[PDB]
């Protein structure tokens, strides 16, 4: 039943929480996190890209998270704002964590991520 | 206190909710919501588009998340699947609502949107 939300802030690399230690995840100050408590989860963010006018690179725009060592989710696009996540099934012990192609394409002021243990939604209307 | 959230599942055009009757947000059959307590949201989903291979013109895939008149995020990408949202500040009042480029692009099946309203996060580590 507790509520357990939390919210990884790039810019400080800080995570803001429901509680002082969260129930349902470990996190830590790399910006990945554990899975405590299995369940339905919100994956949550948005990766703010720097103006191409900066990128010095040759590499495209992708951010992918990871569930243990496998890819869970991987979005594109070219250098735009980019939420990321949805509603997935997790257990206790997976690990979650964002990769992105180039730190440098990342604008870290007003770049966040993290997860929320959804409540079941018995009521259809 | 009570959690309070809603997903508007395309397939079905049916919401599932926490409660019987939200105190947050007041829902509409067409997908909208209206915002009942103003407070810290977090908008979520995922838009699935027909596959390029079925468009057959230069019309993009766009979508446009609403509150009242405002433009809250334009997202667009290559025709794929498309995580939508993130934290946001609304008002009692709001009216949020999506909309897209072509209404032709969006498979209905497993294409969802919804909101939270977020438990406070006082604690920093």
């Amino acid at each position: 039943i507790e509520s357990c939300m939390v919210k990884f802030e790039l810019s400080s690399s800080k995570w803001h929480m429901t509680s002082p230690k969260p129930h349902c995840v470990n996190t830590t100050s790399d910006g990945k996190l554990k899975i405590l408590q299995s369940g339905t989860y919100l994956i949550y963010g948005q990766v703010i890209p720097v103006d191409k006018k900066y990128i010095k690179d040759n590499a495209p725009f992708v951010v992918q998270i990871y569930k243990k060592n496998d890819v869970l989710q991987t979005l594109m696009n070219d250098f735009q704002i980019l939420p990321i996540g949805g509603v997935y099934e997790l257990h206790a012990g997976d690990n979650i964590y964002l990769k992105f192609n180039s730190k440098d394409h990342i604008q870290k002021n007003n770049t966040y991520w993290g997860i929320i243990l959804m409540p079941d939604l018995p009521f259809i209307s």
